[PDB]
């Protein structure tokens, strides 16, 4: 297994760039050191620099969930692209995307374009308090909403997975307005409203967990939380960058039938390109600029390139058959994983939803964030690397949710599972 | 002039995004409260959805300095996509734009992309904080930042020197540093008096603070390493954004070696990003650059916006109109009032109505400016000689029926 070009090009990329990276996500530090620099991708497949071949589950971190370069999102921006790809003024095909939104998420009823998830998330955190008057927020241990300077209090995703303490160059004076409790504790929840009395603007989550590892609501939490918030005149704020329009064409609150207030969008609308999304009650979003009095601006917010993306993704996923064929192919990819755990000797434990999985080395069952920094980070990072040179690509992180998209064959999932059993008995 | 489907579709819109646009400024409410949309542009072009064509003097607001849909810049973009657009992972062009840019931009030597100006605006904020470990920031009126934000920011009127150093003395040990636009273009054009930049690199290293010049706006525009290479001062940290996307959501942030260090990996203060770095914004940035690195590049937008900006005070000058302006390579200003402007307060003394009836009537003549008083003019290397003559020849004509 040679990787002799992949070192040459993250030896010289650290002199240039602060770890070597554009994200601190793609460090592999916790997993033995040194990435594979990328060459292309197609379809279910990502190739090295070296000329590697591997069946991908990172999916560029959730976008691809129509495979890498699908034919018709291609073809779509090769055309668009004659016309321009920024205006910096209306366009028909912002109208297009807006009503496709409005009529996929059940909370959504107007909405605002931006260029990322933490775009996203900073904007409707802002919102929160516009429309209460209240400055508290409250936030689970082990969630990630961006790095908005609020926000970066016991996040998970790349802070756990590095160890890293709440950042600094935040003021406290700012995250003396964040309040935190354990995911699936409805009793935390209630206690810190008991102690905040008229000061709690709202509460943001990740509807199911990705960025801790896969975790799933215990039954009655969604919809406690739902409850609470109506009684102290508090929102519920959905954050399905990751699981909009993955865990179903409506996200988690139309799979599971709880309807937030406002609920954030991002990776998968921009089919490959750089989207996010807010939007929810209309008496909410009458606040944002023009319309009202919360400033919130973009250059490139609304390019017809991005549209173009976003519009034919969504028509590929309205297909019927979408969502159970990925039910259908990674059940059998978790239950496949768990049951060879069990036959070479290994506690472990998961599950999956739609096309999202997640696998833990530990017994739990996983409950919320502490349950998960149980698993054993040592064998993981062995996983890891065994499964990598059999040619299968992974996230490179405990801490991360992996990914299946409709490009994924059951040959392909087959040949994931003989790989997996091949390393696991090897350790 | 028809403008029918516009109104259509602007109408539709209302009811399905805020105010009926994504970004504020785009709904024309400084100026009458009718926008036009537009379906595409070409050159120094743009297109209506009613068939009308403008000379573009807004540029899609910074990015389309080589000309609208630039046919290499396209060309090199549809052969990027074979190999598909996001990766999630490191990729070699990474590599080559970084390296491009710590070339050009002097206190750039190492530098982290964004996906937008906001992104690293955001950033660059919190590392100013964590590398000093002081909280306190000092901006100025009438600049344009994102929405970074909180009593932990100070704020100043442009050119003037005294009330910053002010500011220093009644917070000691408190000032993580300073935070600007080496020439200010979110609030009209407005160029720094003598001095004033030289004042503030000297102020803060008396203190032991840093200097952070925005040039999201400025770079690669003003010149390829942006005010601080025309202008000789250099800050500690410097944001980017607009040009070198090419047209495609992209943004950055860099400074000194021993600063950037804190940013994780490789450090403590922790920012990310999905998309960050993907090989299609990168492939237009690289394109981008090399177009500005051809021979009498800057020279060119001088020389036609010189013509530009004299022939309008000029112009205001037969017509009896107080106005004052001023350009410095492809950016340029013009505001109807006799001023000078130095700053924000001056700049709100120009009487909007007038400038609310000349942007109507030059948008009838077929030529589009920035909807508002507060913003900055933009030329491109596709404005042609002729462009400039018959834009002034439009103006002739609006400003003797104002
Ligand atoms: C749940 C969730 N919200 C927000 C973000 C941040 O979005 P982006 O990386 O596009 O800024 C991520 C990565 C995420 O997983
Ligand atoms: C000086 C300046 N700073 C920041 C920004 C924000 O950049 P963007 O709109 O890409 O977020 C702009 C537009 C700008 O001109
Ligand atoms: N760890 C969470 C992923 N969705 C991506 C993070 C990033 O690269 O910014």
């Amino acid at each position: 297994f040679k990787t002799i070009k992949s070192d040459e090009i993250f030896a010289a990329a650290q002199k240039l760039m602060p770890g070597g990276v554009s994200s601190p996500v793609r460090a592999f530090k916790s997993v033995g050191g040194q990435p594979i620099v990328f060459d292309r991708v197609k379809d279910a497949y990502a190739w090295d620099v070296d000329g590697n071949r591997y069946i991908d589950y990172v999916g560029t971190w959730g976008p691809a969930i129509c495979g890498h370069a699908h034919p018709e999102v291609i073809e779509a921006l090769k055309v668009a692209m004659e016309k321009g790809t920024s205006f910096g003024a209306p366009c028909a095909l912002e109208n297009v995307l807006a009503e496709m939104v409005n009529d996929a998420v059940p909370s959504i009823e107007m909405v605002r374009f931006v260029n990322s998830g933490t775009e996203a998330c900073m904007a409707v955190l802002r919102i929160m308090r516009a429309y209460t008057g209240r400055d508290k927020i409250i936030k689970f241990e082990g969630c990630y909403h961006g790095h908005a300077d609020m926000f970066l209090v016991k996040a998970g995703s790349g802070v756990a997975t590095l160890g890293l303490p709440s950042s600094p160059g935040v003021p406290k004076k700012t995250t003396a307005n964040t309040l935190t409790t354990p995911y699936n504790d409805l009793e935390a929840v209630k206690a810190l409203f008991a102690e905040n009395p008229g000061e709690i603007a709202g509460v943001i989550l990740e509807p199911i967990v990705g960025n801790s590892g896969f975790i799933v609501p215990d039954a009655g939490f969604l919809e406690g939380l739902r409850e609470i918030t109506l009684e102290h005149d508090a929102l519920l704020v959905f954050d399905e960058v990751m699981t909009g329009f993955r865990i179903a064409y409506g996200g988690v609150q139309e799979k599971f039938g709880v309807t937030p207030d406002l609920t954030t969008l991002g990776k998968i609308i921009g089919g490959g390109l750089p989207v996010g999304a807010y939007g929810g009650k209309r008496e909410i979003m009458q606040l944002v600029a023009p319309a009202g009095p919360m400033y919130q601006a973009g250059t490139l917010s609304g390019n017809p390139l991005a549209m173009t993306a976003g519009i034919k993704t969504l028509e590929l996923l309205r297909q019927p058959g979408t969502y159970e064929y990925l039910d259908q192919i990674t059940k059998r990819l978790s239950d496949g994983l768990l049951a060879i755990a069990q036959e070479t000797g290994h506690a472990a434990c998961g599950g999956q939803v739609s096309g999202m999985f997640g696998f833990f080395f530990t017994e739990g069952p996983v409950h919320n964030y502490e349950d998960a920094k149980k698993s054993d980070l040592q064998k993981f990072s062995r996983f890891h690397r065994g499964m990598l040179e059999q040619g299968i690509y992974l996230a490179p992180s405990q801490f991360e949710a992996g990914f299946t998209s409709l490009a994924h064959t059951e040959e392909d999932i087959d040949a994931t599972l003989a790989a997996a059993r091949t390393v696991m008995s090897a350790l």
